[PDB]
């Protein structure tokens, strides 16, 4: 259960910034899995992704501020299985896929695409590899801090963002005038705090009705319910992948969850089953996090856009996939070597 933290340039500013086709042909495409890139090319990426969107130019960003701002945004992830600088750089990638496939220029305004990937980038800054009641139960400094309010890291995360944009040469929102400036913090507030599962849980009810009725560019609560959505939606994206990188992701969410058990065990109490190797069995546990999370979330984001469909289509197919290897898997917890390779 122990996860570093890396710390407490000139390759990013010298090399420019690159046009995405020269990352891969593939690079805009619902089928890219942004997990295949290596790890020292990611900064590069985030950045090429902000200029292939045009951020750069029409928000006026200072280049080496930014350069600065994104290396310390991937200093700023711990190294535990799944919560690691390379998920927010997925999700991140998922962002742009949106914006890249989906007709999001039509939905929301500029600034609030603009903070949806800069919230990417920072929504799990810091996680310690534990969930909310882990902080509660352990009595952590972070929920002292927060558990009075709910959401206890998602606060965490959007402080550790406001904590980099403080940091001297950092500042990418540095020249915006005031009232942008704060724009730019109640949409990363918003935004990172929808990316709690009990949020989600909370306003399923009122997205299952957006849609039923239909998106109105005109209602500010239509604006915010969709960042909600488009949020959850780039931070399960994993899901609308193959199934090897499904895979791998459950042994990553697993691996962490176990760590997390094994520790609560240490402390004298009971963890939840799914967190519980001697408990857990994987198969069921994943079909139904399909079924009840990942599915509902990209059948609703396919009833706004049509363009979306084959990402529903994706997960459904995943969690079909699940179910037919269920009966080559058939022990609880994961394998000695940690690896579902066998599958
Ligand atoms: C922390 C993460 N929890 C998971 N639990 C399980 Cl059982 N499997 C998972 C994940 C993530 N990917 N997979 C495959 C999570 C859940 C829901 C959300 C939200 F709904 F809000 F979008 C955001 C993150
Ligand atoms: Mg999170
Ligand atoms: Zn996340």
């Amino acid at each position: 259960s122990l996860y570093k933290k890396a710390g407490f340039y000139t390759k990013l500013l010298h090399d420019g910034i690159q046009p995405v086709a020269a990352i891969d042909s593939n690079f805009a495409s619902f089928t890219y899995t942004p997990r295949s890139l290596p790890e020292d090319d990611t900064s590069m990426a985030i950045l090429s992704m902000l200029q292939d969107m045009n951020f750069i130019n029409n928000y006026k960003i200072d280049c080496p501020t930014l350069a600065r701002f994104c290396l310390m945004v991937k200093k700023g992830y711990r190294d535990p299985p799944y919560h690691n600088w390379m998920h927010a750089f997925s999700v991140s990638h998922f962002c742009y896929l949106l914006y890249k496939n989906l007709e999001l220029t039509n939905y929301l305004e500029d600034i609030e695409i603009f903070a949806l990937f800069i919230s990417c980038m920072c929504h799990d800054l810091d996680h310690r590899g534990t969930n909310n009641s882990f902080q509660v139960a352990s009595k952590s400094v972070l929920a002292a801090l927060y558990s009075s309010e709910g959401s206890v890291m998602e606060r965490h995360h959007f402080a550790q963002a406001i904590a980099i944009l403080n940091t001297h040469g950092c500042n990418i929102f540095d020249h915006f005038s005031r009232k942008d400036y704060q724009r730019m913090l109640d949409l990363m507030r918003d935004i990172i705090l929808a990316t709690d599962l009990a949020h989600h849980l909370r306003i399923f009810k009122d997205l299952q009705k957006m849609a039923e009725v239909g998106y109105d560019r005109n209602n500010k609560q239509h604006h915010r319910l969709l960042l909600c959505l488009l949020m959850t939606s780039c931070d399960l994206s994993d899901q609308t992948k193959g199934w090897k990188t499904t895979r791998k992701i459950a042994e990553l969410i697993y691996k962490e969850f176990f760590s997390q058990g094994d520790l609560e065990k240490a402390m004298g109490n009971r963890p939840m089953e799914m967190m519980d190797r001697e408990k857990a069995y994987i198969p069921e546990l994943q079909i139904s996090f399909m079924e009840h999370i990942a599915m509902p979330i990209y059948k609703l984001l396919q009833d706004l856009f049509p363009k979306a469909a084959e990402l529903y289509e994706r997960v459904a197919s995943n969690r079909e996939h699940w179910t037919k290897v269920s009966h080559k898997f058939t022990i609880r917890g994961l394998p000695s070597n940690n690896s579902l390779d066998f599958l």
